[PDB]
């Protein structure tokens, strides 16, 4: 069976992550590394060093997840094994001075064979990487706290035209940031000053005392997920669906892993195996 090495990025509820056991195994979910790096050499040296040396629990973690899950599948029917990392910027990917970052940067480096997790096409990564038939669809949404600010959509001229104090923003290098910055550039210059690492940190700025955003803009299948864990039930989705992309898994270009990958990502569409996953992690 070929071994491959698999990059992903924890977001919630398609990779979580929980920590390694006493012997930094996983008795539930799939050993993940967390190396924090972008060298090739030390990613390199850090699976060698599973085998012949000692990587601490402080770099193990053990993921689990929607994409796990349909990862674990497609190991099975296509008979592969595999070793995973989260990516070491936490990024999904944006050309930056003349390079590309997060999960594009390290398939196009030849760090992964493959990028597993809610990583969305768009033309401009379509163009440098290869992606799978898409396994899930979603629109871009607005999430603002309840009882406040009322928006229709990105269209909205509070958006456009903001007033004094009001702030929104979005996830850092995220295929939200590259359709806002090509279609909506006045925006994206006020976005930018006020935009998060990941998701979570968009959301905690919504809720922050005092808050440091009055809406988030992020895909909506991950702002929905967080409505539904807030202790208080405060946050909400609003305004009209937008950028509607699919979900891949990525490869560098010609692989010859992807189509074999596509083919099974249809049959689990069609028989309600992906139905299924959004069932039990949502």
């Amino acid at each position: 069976r070929p071994k491959l090495r698999v990059v992903t990025l924890v977001e919630h509820p398609f990779v979580f992550t929980r920590e390694s056991d006493e012997d930094g195994q996983c008795p539930a979910g799939q050993l993940c590394l967390d190396p924090g790096t972008n060298d090739s050499a030390r990613l390199d040296a850090l699976f060698a060093a599973l085998v012949n040396g000692s990587v601490p629990r402080t770099l193990r973690r053990c993921c689990y997840g929607y994409c796990i899950d349909l990862l674990e599948r497609l190991a099975e029917d296509l008979a592969f094994d595999f070793e995973l990392y989260i990516v070491g910027d936490g990024k999904y990917g944006a050309l930056r001075d003349g390079r590309w970052t997060g999960l594009v940067g390290d398939l196009l480096a030849g760090r992964a064979h493959m990028a597993v997790t809610s990583f969305s096409i768009n033309s401009a990564r379509s163009q440098v990487v290869d992606f799978t038939s898409p396994f899930f669809s979603t629109s871009l949404g607005i999430m603002v706290r309840t009882r406040g600010t009322e928006l229709s959509g990105i269209h909205d001229p509070k958006l456009h035209h903001p007033s004094q104090g009001f702030r929104f923003g979005t996830v850092w290098e995220s295929s939200a940031e590259a359709y806002i910055k090509a279609s909506f550039p006045e925006m994206h210059a006020h976005m930018r000053r006020h935009s998060a690492p990941t998701t979570p940190h968009g959301v905690a700025m919504l809720t922050s005392d005092p808050p440091k955003l009055n809406a988030f803009i992020m895909d909506k299948s991950l702002l929905d997920y967080e409505v539904s864990i807030d202790a208080d039930c405060k946050l909400l989705t609003v305004g009209k669906p937008f950028a509607i992309e699919g979900y891949g898994i990525g490869l560098p270009q010609n692989s010859p892993l992807t189509s074999n990958l596509s083919e099974f990502i249809s049959r689990y569409k069609s028989s309600g195996f992906i139905d299924l996953l959004h069932d039990k992690w949502y």
